[PDB]
């Protein structure tokens, strides 16, 4: 943090979005997931600065140096996109590529299917391109699919925070884990009561993660806990009728889709088809990669990356 340079925009009155800025040229706004920061992109911020593009690895609403309103309602995709919007407008930015992994993804798919004309390309890390359905509710959907059963325990206000928030350490020691060193079970929540059982007090440390770069999502969540971060969850309903006001309007602008082979909740197998919304749809498969794309394998994404933006977003 010492050696970056952290910006702040007043996207609401309440409402100011933190994110560290490096390198010139073409804009390039990098979204994390969750539990993440912007800490996340560590490797990909001075390769892409080196490429010739002006990096901004934000902070997402309810994370880090971010602002984290309490409301539920204030973490729904339509807020959030126009919030980013927002953040182009008083940054003096007409466009910009917008790279998404995880709940990030999610943002960068819907930013560039209602607001194409401020988004140059899209890049999503794990994150699929899923048209919603009118006649499926959004909660028959979990449901269906046993891997997404930890989602259900995520929906009450307070529990799931109480369990992240006992021990910052225990939960990103858990967490960011690869997925041969992976302790956790996410169709066995809401069964046991918790996200963390076969975990113990204490957890080894993973070999892509140090104790430097543990404590410092520890410090960043210290800031605001994991309210702010577990309503991206609990706005299923609003996301869902805003994704079916868009049924008939496909994306145009170049995209590319980066699938992690080891990835057990947001499985290389859920983005098959995609190319029949397409619209230009490049892919990257990473062989060996779990869930943390970015802290499992940061070369490969790096490689894939520069490649992609070099020839479409330029
Ligand atoms: C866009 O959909 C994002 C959903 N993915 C999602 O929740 N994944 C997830 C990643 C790390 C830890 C936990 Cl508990 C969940």
């Amino acid at each position: 943090p010492s050696d970056m340079s952290h910006g702040y925009v007043t996207v609401k009155p309440r409402v100011r979005l933190h994110f560290v800025e490096l390198g010139s040229g073409p804009a390039v706004c990098l979204c994390h997931g969750f539990p993440e920061s912007w800490y996340s992109w560590r490797y990909q911020i001075p390769a892409l600065a080196q490429a010739g593009y002006r990096v901004l690895a934000m902070d997402m609403k309810g994370y880090g140096e971010s602002s984290a309103p309490p409301e539920i309602e204030e973490y729904c995709m339509e807020v959030l996109c126009k919030e980013m919007v927002t953040f182009l407008d008083k940054l003096g930015l007409s466009q910009a590529v917008f790279i998404g992994h995880d709940w990030g993804g999610m943002l960068v798919w819907y930013m560039a299917l209602f607001y194409p004309e401020r988004v140059r390309a899209v890049a999503s890390l794990n994150t699929p391109f899923i048209p919603a359905n009118p006649n499926m509710s959004p909660l028959e959907s979990i449901k269906a699919n046993p891997v997404f059963d930890y989602q259900l325990y995520f929906q009450e206000p307070g529990v799931a925070e109480a369990e992240l928030e006992q021990n910052l350490s225990r939960t990103f020691k858990s967490l960011f884990r690869a997925s041969d060193e992976s302790v956790l079970s996410m169709h066995k929540v809401c069964e046991a009561g918790g996200l963390f059982v076969n975990s113990p007090e204490e957890p080894s440390l993973s070999r892509m993660v140090t104790e430097e770069e543990i404590q410092f999502y520890v410090q960043q969540f210290k800031k605001s806990g994991f309210r702010g971060p577990l309503n991206w969850y609990r706005n299923m309903e609003r996301n869902w009728k805003w994704a079916c006001k868009s049924l008939g309007r496909k994306i145009l602008i170049p995209a590319l889709m980066v699938t992690a082979e080891k990835d057990f909740v947001l499985v290389p197998q859920m983005s098959q088809h995609m190319e029949d919304w397409i619209p230009h749809l490049k892919r990257g498969h990473i062989e060996d990669c779990g869930h943390w794309t970015q802290m499992d394998k940061p070369t490969e994404v790096n490689q894939i990356l520069i490649k992609w933006l070099d020839s479409d977003a330029r």
